[PDB]
């Protein structure tokens, strides 16, 4: 064979690729709320 | 063929998996983040 596997691969390429971007994003959003929770703990 | 391939597959769907992961939580980090800064709006 020769053709449907290196198609596979570049799919799984793009798939990896998305996924560290929602990572990166859901990493901001992390260190971002974790220093405004540290802000909301005072009551 | 028959065995690389649908490996290449099952491999895709932990992939697929992982990112529908991360991207629920972004998603939450979201929400959460946008109802804390509409309250921070004010100054």
């Amino acid at each position: 064979c020769g053709g449907r596997i290196a198609r596979l691969e570049e799919k799984v390429k793009t798939l990896k690729a998305q996924n560290s971007e929602l990572a990166s994003t859901a990493n901001m959003l992390r260190e971002q709320v974790a220093q405004l929770k540290q802000k909301v703990m005072n009551y």
